[PDB]
């Protein structure tokens, strides 16, 4: 158990740092380099005259090791004061199931909550999620997303495999409900996860392919149930189109070690542009440079194959071996909406003064979540490039549709399409099967 507690006023973070003793593996993208765009958005407002001057922004972040009762035991130490350090609101956390166990904590203490990556619509239920917000859309666009995608390839048979939990369950409901729109009938929906109501994966492949007619498979799944099942089509000589969701995205770590099985996938993922300052900020940290980080020199050792086999003192982050994750903007963003909210509690409350004032010592959360944090600022670095909540305090359904490909050589997740409020699609683009050389013998 490590901490980065560093500010006037602190903010909490939760990122899934760890994965599977369910804790033991870092998550690089997900987990490393979300914590570092939340530590890179406190400098950088903390530099920003304009954006909340003499109000430094202290961090409170904890690791929540990809497990809802871990980011409980975690959260317990935002609100121990309320029963040290004076927790103003909590970016994270990644999961839908971490999030939601979260809110349920911190509602109580009036603390408000924004995730950077939470797509479950059950979060959209203001009544029981009165603190919580998101810079990211609810999952009720994406199974639209997905549905639609199967209608225009006129994929009339499918299958469904989905996560257990808050994320897939909701998921793939709002999935069926949109195909059963769409003229589409489901051959086979199974469920995976830990509880055992579930099938083994082996047992899942096995009802896929006892319904030969469904060569599509839609996927609303978590990444280790998405890296399971892949695993076990693997071993059972399967081969599917798979249609997933961001759960799976255009993340390596899925596919590695089984490219072939997975050759001609179509996953989704959020709409975004990468934050290019951020990469030059990434690139500069080392084992050396990052003190502030204490699970930083784990990473360091796991991304590297080494020890501090020995890790050579020039190695670097860059363009070989780094690529911006995907939803690094919305974890920004979730800091800036944070920060922008509280700036105008203070132009408010202080008037007088950048400072803050007795009027601001004992904060008012309620306020502060449904008087200020449903704020509108332009992204922080053309038109769909201001962060805002809806009545519901989500974010905008935009998706990127991507293709698994071999390009020539390397294995990668080529856009071949969007999702706004309608589909497009550069059908030409789309590889939906392997180029295997011919066996003559
Ligand atoms: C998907 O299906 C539609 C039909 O629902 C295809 O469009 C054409 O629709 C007219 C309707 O009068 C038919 O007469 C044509 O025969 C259809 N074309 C074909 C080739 O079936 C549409 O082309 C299909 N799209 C894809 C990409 O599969
Ligand atoms: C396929 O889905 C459509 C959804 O609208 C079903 O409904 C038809 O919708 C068109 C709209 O242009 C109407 O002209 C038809 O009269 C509708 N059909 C009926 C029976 O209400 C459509 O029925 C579905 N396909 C089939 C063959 O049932
Ligand atoms: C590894 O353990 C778990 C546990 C729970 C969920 C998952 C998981 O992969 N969840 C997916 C879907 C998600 N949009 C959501 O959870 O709401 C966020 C997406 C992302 O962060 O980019 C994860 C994994
Ligand atoms: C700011 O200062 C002026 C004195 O010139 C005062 O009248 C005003 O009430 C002050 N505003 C607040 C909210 O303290
Ligand atoms: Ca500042």
């Amino acid at each position: 158990r490590r901490e980065i507690k560093i500010g006037d006023l602190v903010l909490g973070g939760l990122f899934p740092i760890n994965e599977k003793e369910e804790c033991g593996r870092i998550n690089e993208d997900r987990g490393i380099q979300r914590l570092e765009a939340m530590l890179f958005a406190i400098d950088e407002i903390n530099k920003d005259d304009y954006l909340l001057p003499g109000v430094k922004l202290g961090v409170h972040i904890l690791d929540t090791c990809s497990r809802d009762t871990y980011a409980l035991e975690q959260s317990l130490e935002f609100v121990r004061a309320s029963l040290p350090l004076l927790i103003a609101g909590v970016i994270g956390g990644s999961y839908s199931s971490v999030s939601i166990q979260v809110a349920n904590l911190l509602r109580l203490f009036q603390i408000p909550q924004i995730s950077y990556a939470s797509t479950s619509a059950k979060l959209s239920d203001k009544s029981r999620y009165d603190y919580f917000a998101r810079t990211v859309p609810p999952d009720f666009y994406q199974a639209k997303a997905m549905a639609e995608i199967l209608r225009f390839f006129n994929w009339t048979y499918v299958s469904t495999v989905a996560s257990e939990g808050d994320y897939g369950e909701t998921g793939i409901e709002a999935f069926e409900q949109e195909a059963r729109l769409r003229n589409i009938s489901i051959a086979t929906a199974e469920k995976v996860g830990r509880s055992n109501i579930r099938k083994s994966y082996d047992s899942v492949i096995r009802e896929l392919l006892q319904k030969p007619n469904a060569r599509v498979v839609v996927l609303f799944m978590r990444s280790d149930d998405s890296r399971e099942l892949i695993a076990a089509a693997s071993r059972a000589n399967a081969s599917f189109t798979w249609v997933a969701s961001d759960g799976w995205g255009a993340q390596e770590s899925i596919i590695k070690g089984s490219e072939h099985v997975a050759y001609g996938a179509i996953t989704l993922e959020l709409a975004s542009q990468p934050v290019r300052q951020f990469d030059r900020y990434f690139q500069s940290l080392n084992p050396y440079n990052n003190h502030r980080n204490p699970w930083f020199r784990d990473f360091w050792e796991q991304k590297f194959q080494c020890s501090l086999r020995v890790c050579d003192k020039h190695l670097a982050i860059d363009s070989s071996n780094y690529e911006q994750e995907s939803k690094i903007m919305f974890v920004v963003n979730a800091v800036y909406a944070m920060a922008h909210a509280l700036h105008k509690m203070q132009r408010t409350l202080c008037p007088n003064t950048t400072k803050l004032c007795d009027a601001m010592k004992i904060l008012d959360g309620k306020k502060l979540y449904k008087d200020y944090l449903l704020k509108i600022n332009f992204t922080a670095p053309d038109a769909d490039s201001i962060v805002k909540f809806d009545t519901f305090g989500d974010g905008m359904g935009r998706y990127n549709v991507f293709n698994f490909q071999n390009v020539g050589g390397k294995y990668s997740y080529l856009k071949v399409g969007h999702w706004a409020e309608t589909l497009s699609l550069d059908v030409n683009s789309i590889h939906w099967s392997r180029n295997s050389v011919p066996t003559s013998e």
